[PDB]
């Protein structure tokens, strides 16, 4: 099989903005999540060709990864923090549904999700 095209990171039809909340999320990604011990499976779109994962894109129809999220944040793709939070939720859920409960990679995703949720709790005023 082949890889699908990656998710879009810009779109001329979608309103764009830079906000304090979105800049906070970008900081969290660059300073903490990207550099995390468990970031490695989540930094780029899953390369099903390189990893020879024939089932991945049969199962995952809404792929999402931190490389895409980071690029969206850098490109002001989002209108609000909730849109970005939704992409993280998609990323974590994808891991949970492709893999099996208790798998090492699932425990990694759970740890990163826990940390992300702590960071969301500290999302600034505006
Ligand atoms: C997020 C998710 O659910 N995935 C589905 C399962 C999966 C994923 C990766 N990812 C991955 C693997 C290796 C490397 C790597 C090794 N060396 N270098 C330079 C890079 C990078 C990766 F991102 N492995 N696996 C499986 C394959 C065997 O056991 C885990 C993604």
């Amino acid at each position: 099989s082949t890889n699908p095209p990656p998710p879009e990171t810009s779109n001329p039809n979608k309103p764009k903005r830079q906000t304090n909340q979105l800049q906070y999320l970008l900081r969290v990604v660059l300073k903490t999540l990207w550099k995390h011990q468990f970031a490695w499976p989540f930094q780029q779109p899953v390369d099903a060709v390189k990893l020879n994962l024939p089932d991945y894109y049969k199962i995952i129809k809404t792929p999402m990864d931190m490389g895409t999220i980071k690029k969206r944040l850098e490109n002001n793709y989002y209108w609000n923090a909730q849109e970005c939070i939704q992409d993280f939720n998609t990323m974590f859920t994808n891991c949970y549904i492709y893999n099996k409960p208790g798998d090492d990679i699932v425990l990694m995703a759970e740890a990163l999700e826990k940390l992300f949720l702590q960071k969301i709790n500290e999302l600034p005023t505006e």
